[PDB]
Formats: C-alpha cells, structure tokens, sequence
C-alpha cells in the first residue's frame, strides 16, 4: 500500500504545515501537524475543556462505530517550546492520504495548552519519530507510520515541504519526479528516539565550505533551524546590522537587509536554503526588526534541522530495519 496528502502552510511565513487525517467511521477529518520529533497522534476532541478549544475541529469519539476506550491508558506531553497537552486514549481508524490504519492510537486531549488553543488552525498533532518517545501509559502505543510500515510497498515515508506553498507528505514510495539529481543517504541514531543524524558542515552565502560534524534531528514539527552559537555567529555576521537580542528571544536583522544563503552538507552532497528561506518577518506588526530562520541552539541541548532547512529538500524517512536519512535537492 501506499498514500499521498498535501500539507499547507498556516500562515505567510510558514509557521507550521497542516495535512488533512480520516479518523473514525464515519470519517472525521482534522487538520494535524506531522512532527517527525515527537511520537503521538493526538487531537482537539469532545473531551477537552470547553475554554481550551477556539476555532478547532474535534474529534468524537461516541460518532464513530469504529472507536473503542483503550481502558486506563493516559498520556501526557511536554514540547521544547514549552507547550503541552494531555489525555486519554481510544484505538480508532485512521488514514492518510489513501493509507488506513485499524487500531491506531487516537490520543484525546483533556487539557491542552494555551499555544494550541490559540492557534485555531491545528487540530492536533501527528507524530512521526520513533515510538520509543510515545507518552501513552500504562501500555506503549505505536505511530502511524510504525503501525503501517508492514503494509507499505518500502517502509519509508517523505516529506517535500513548500517554501509558501503546499508540499507533500508520501508513504510508503518515493517520488522520483519530486526531485533533482540523486538522493544522499545519510546514518541515523535512534538512541535519543529522533531522527539523529550527523551533517557534515555548512557554507555562509557564497563562502568557503566549512567541514565540521554537527549532529541534530530532522524535525518537521519545529519551524526553524537551531545550531551551534558558533555557525549561527558566523552566519548573521554577513547581514549588516543583525544582532542576538535576549528582549526579543534571538538573532533579529533589519527588515531592509537581503539575506544569504546558507548551505549544509550530507555526506558530500549540499542542500542550499536561499536566504528567503531565513526571513520570519516583523518581530512584531509594523516593526521595522525582522526575525531570523537560523537561531542558536545553545539552549536547547540538540541541534534541530526543522522546516526552514527540510523545506529546501526532498527529505526521505527510511524504517528500514537499520533506519537513515535521505536528501535530495529539488
């Protein structure tokens, strides 16, 4: 088997990207943000408080003849950007694109957190990384993707994400008209439960390459690219003006500045992310002070290659027994 959805930004800067899920008999469709780094499927449902919901589709799971409690199961998750949500589970139908899973885990919020309740365009959320990091208790649950592996032609997924635009998230084949040249396989660690890998340095605007290890995740569900405070450094350096301000919570630039590119290797191949790609725009409406895509990742712990930098690829997500990475240009 196979499937194929579209994901669309919510916004004008590409905040996030939503693809539209069949969950429960008769079909419901929400509006999920796929997160390569975290591993529940979890959604604004009946259940969850009243005062915690503006805007969003919900799940319930009484209209579906197919939804069945997982009696006593509870989850409960935390984000790196502070947010959170919590719940109970249900076993229902669930399908992507064409590609059904029975018995998947549909994770029912209870309480959800102020982010999402005020992001009325985001049902909920469908994890991506390893199953290892899945929050459900007493008992463990599995992805999407792991519960449909068995089934799919190869067992891979891709995400070819749009730079303002709609991108595409496949299951189970690859695409060879969605990209140029060849795709670069790359190692990954499964250790931490993330799609770990080791990129092999990186290139600021038209300068030299720089040759240098810099292990991080690929992580659709983080909307930009955090890296070592040295590269980041190095990188806002070229734009005139631009400087890390604590008040705002990082590097800010002038709105006037054209921004370079910044390249980041795989293996010996290189994925160029224009430095369109880096602007987020006025820090507040009006402001002159614009945001920047490449933010430093001393804080965190990890470095994090989100959507600014996959959104410059094809992105390919191989299960495979010994899982890697893949990336071509496009």
């Amino acid at each position: 088997s196979t499937g194929s959805a579209t994901t669309t930004p919510i916004d004008s800067l590409d905040d996030a990207y939503i693809t539209p899920v069949q969950i429960g008999t008769p079909a419901q469709t929400l509006n999920l943000d796929f997160d390569t780094g975290s591993s529940d499927l979890w959604v604004f449902s009946s259940e969850t408080t009243a005062s915690e919901v503006d805007g969003q589709t919900i799940y319930t799971p009484s209209k579906s003849t197919t939804a069945k409690l997982l009696s006593g199961a509870t989850w409960s998750i935390s984000y790196g950007d502070g947010s959170s949500s919590s719940g109970d589970v249900y076993t229902d139908t669930v399908s992507v694109g064409g590609l059904t899973v029975t018995g998947q885990a549909v994770e029912s919020a209870k309480k959800v957190s102020s982010s999402f309740t005020e992001d009325s365009t985001i049902d909920g959320l469908l994890g991506l990384a390893f199953s290892t990091l899945n929050t459900v208790s007493p008992t463990q649950q599995k992805t999407f993707f792991d519960n449909a592996k068995a089934s799919l032609d190869s067992p891979v997924f891709t995400a070819d994400l749009g730079y303002h635009a709609p991108g595409t998230y496949n299951f189970g084949f690859i695409d060879t008209t969605a990209y140029t040249g060849s795709i670069t396989y790359t190692a990954v660690s499964t250790k931490q439960g993330f799609w770990e890998w080791t990129s092999t340095g990186y290139a600021v605007g038209s300068g030299t390459f720089k040759s240098t290890s810099i292990d991080g995740i690929a992580d659709t569900g983080t909307t930009l690219l955090y890296l070592p405070a040295t590269v980041v450094s190095a990188y806002w350096a070229q734009v005139s003006g631009a400087k890390s301000s604590s008040s705002v919570g990082g590097y800010v630039f002038p709105c006037s500045a054209t921004l370079p590119s910044f390249t980041f290797g795989v293996g010996s191949a290189r994925i160029v992310i224009p430095g369109d790609y880096i602007d987020f725009g006025p820090i507040s409406t009006g402001s002159s002070s614009c945001f920047g895509g490449i933010q430093s990742s001393a804080g965190i712990g990890i470095n994090i290659f989100g959507d600014v930098a996959l959104k410059a690829a094809f992105v390919v997500f191989n299960g495979a027994t010994t899982p890697t990475l893949g990336f071509a240009s496009k």
